[PDB]
């Protein structure tokens, strides 16, 4: 029993909190896409945040910080 949909929508909904912090918002890229690694998200979830928060990142450019 997995509830994959439900976890994954819960790590980005708190992902999207996150990154609309003021201080977080003010902090560099490739610090908030090594925390939310730390929290759990894959590089896809850290993508689908940026993106609902409108600062989209490209895919690769996540990988590329977290290779
Ligand atoms: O899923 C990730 O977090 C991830 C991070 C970095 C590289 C690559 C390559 C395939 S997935 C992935």
């Amino acid at each position: 029993m997995w509830h994959t949909h439900s976890e994954r929508e819960k790590r980005v909904s708190n992902a999207v909190e996150f990154l609309l912090d003021s201080r977080v918002r003010r902090t560099p890229t490739s610090s908030k896409v090594h925390f939310l690694k730390s929290k759990g998200l894959s590089a896809e979830e850290i993508c689908e945040a940026f993106t609902k928060v409108g600062q989209p990142k490209t895919l690769n450019e996540i990988k590329r910080i977290l290779s």
